[PDB]
């Protein structure tokens, strides 16, 4: 497919190696950065690589009029929900502390200028771009200036719209994935389109290429690996009766290794050419391919022809069923008992 | 990717279609009518829809140089296995009937003329061929005589080679479908090569493409379905601790039932267009998008730009940040507060 790669730290990311799941815990830890810890800790003890958060400052990131404006997973003002689930940058930089304590990478989801020079300060290894922010290009600008790679969800915008974004990003020279993504709490099946995938990688050849998903499963995302994605992003928590708008949609420690197995059985299985030869395959070669042989009794002198030849396994007869009608015409040279192979002394 | 379609009797097959697992029992009966019958039970009790034979007559389909070739999944000869497990024609045509007793169809693989022809006679809908007679095309255009749909298993041989059977079954006018195979019992991921698939679609527009597989578990059959298939063959047992060489890469009724639910889920999420317009998006777009808002207090008279405009949620700003930079050089005909939202009136 490709042979793109950057890395997030020290983990190689791209078409040629590990699949990278991404755990967002996000606004689930409820502003508690007591439940962020026991999040990051089930993340943990499941075997996540990277604790992704969100960097949410509501006064830089959102006007007064975000007041009176309600997201479609919830039931109050996206205002609300973010001064009750906002960690402060005291508590964010103990979060970043906490997930490294743990062997982990941190990387986080600037949504206001504030907030993504905040990440800066705490030097973060790559961005996530959200896909409320796919097409904020001077927001795009800023964060594509602090030199480090960044991951760009694209839901709701078109290849065209994205377009731009990429121009951004070439021109600071940070290399770059790009995940698809339906932004529906939670996400049916059928408006996931996989196929966006192929879409975003034929219009942009120099990508990363993963999907963001808010569907209530895994299939989406082992889908994703099979059509070559190489990161994968859920939202994440420790356990599903905990409370929250995008709880639902999220996966548990258990899910993560179900996701993080699909993940690499296909890895393995995905691409390939069809021609390729398996030596392995090679035993059940030679005794399921057919051979010729008599028909019938054929008398020294006879011609053979498709009345007296037929076909037969296994495959070790001097002629393959490849070159059945070659045999017609030819000359008995012996007599051909019916039912064997026919030789290359049995023909003239 | 592709519109083609047929029907094996009532169900029609293809990329548009619910996908069609083939439940193989093949030789999994050990010969025994009785345990063929419990097989076809719990497959009919797990919501298959067909159970697919193997129909063997050892004297026509090998020659006596089969009785020293030992299959790589079993340690005697490959005639023995099949005097061990080959249903007469009286116990297969009860097999058949018990099929579709069970309201469910009936298909079968020839390895023989003889074979090909007993199937003519019991009139089944569709034929397998498997990939071992993939290349017999002697076979090949006796079964595409029978003016039935073919599903042939296209393992161990290469376009080139494949590109001679259809050449056979175009000419004689069956729709058919082809299968992408690995024949190691059991498969390793890294040999399923899955891009296999989009060669064979992209070698032979006119087939129904899917996967027929013998890895260990379902990870192979949901990544084709993600890349498109509509046919998903692997063996099938009621139980696990049952006797025989191809058991250990079955799946049991449950694991069917795992199967059939990600192949229904991935039939929804695969294809489409990055492009489309998702309605269920809107209130996401409504919200996260960010409006171009005053970023200090600006005098009235005072020149808009980049030092004192920004961008900010949510969406239903008189200017998008699209239109950012549109705004540089405008002059304030009001005097414009810090943080609100550039309104239209707010410029001469
Ligand atoms: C558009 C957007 O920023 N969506 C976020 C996911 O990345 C969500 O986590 C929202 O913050 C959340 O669903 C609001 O209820
Ligand atoms: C090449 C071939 O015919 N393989 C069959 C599957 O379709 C197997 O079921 C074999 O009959 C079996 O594995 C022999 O041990
Ligand atoms: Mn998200
Ligand atoms: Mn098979």
């Amino acid at each position: 497919q490709n042979n793109n790669e950057f890395k997030i730290g020290n983990r190689s990311v791209g078409y040629n190696h590990e699949p990278l799941i991404i755990c967002e815990i996000g606004i689930n830890h409820e502003g508690s950065l007591k439940t962020a810890f026991e999040m990051v800790d089930a993340a943990y003890n499941a075997g996540a690589e990277v604790v992704k958060h969100q960097t949410h400052i509501v006064e830089d990131e959102m006007s007064d009029e975000a007041k009176q404006v309600i997201p479609g997973n919830a039931d109050v003002s996206i205002y609300e929900i973010m001064e009750r689930c906002a960690l402060n940058e005291e508590d964010e930089i103990k979060l970043k502390e906490y997930v490294e304590s743990k062997g982990m990478i941190f990387i986080s989801t600037p949504f206001s200028r504030a907030a993504a020079l905040r990440l800066q300060r705490m030097d973060i290894p790559a961005y996530k771009i959200g896909s409320g922010e796919c097409n904020n290009y001077p927001l795009i600008k800023l964060v594509a200036s602090f030199g480090k790679p960044i991951i760009l969800s694209t839901g709701m915008n078109s290849i065209e719209s994205i377009k731009k974004s990429v121009e951004i990003i070439r021109e600071a020279g940070v290399p770059y994935a790009l995940l698809h993504c339906t932004n529906i709490y939670p996400t049916p099946y059928e408006d996931v389109r996989l196929g966006g995938m192929n879409d975003l990688s034929e219009a942009f050849p120099d990508a990363i290429i993963g999907l963001s998903d808010h569907t209530l499963d895994n299939y989406a995302c082992l889908g994703a690996v099979a059509l070559g994605g190489s990161i994968l992003e859920r939202h994440f928590t420790d356990r599903m009766d905990r409370p929250g708008p995008d709880i639902v949609c999220s996966m548990n420690p258990d899910t993560f290794k179900e996701l993080k197995q699909g993940a690499h059985a296909l890895k393995l299985a995905r691409g390939g050419k069809k021609d390729t030869i398996i030596a392995g395959e090679k035993p059940t070669k030679d005794f399921a391919f057919a051979s010729v042989v008599a028909d019938k009794d054929i008398k020294k002198g006879e011609l053979l022809s498709g009345d007296n030849l037929w076909v037969k396994r296994p495959g070790n007869g001097d002629f393959s069923v490849n070159e059945y009608e070659t045999l017609f015409g030819k000359v008995a040279a012996c007599n051909i008992r019916k039912g064997a192979q026919i030789k290359k002394t049995d023909i003239e």
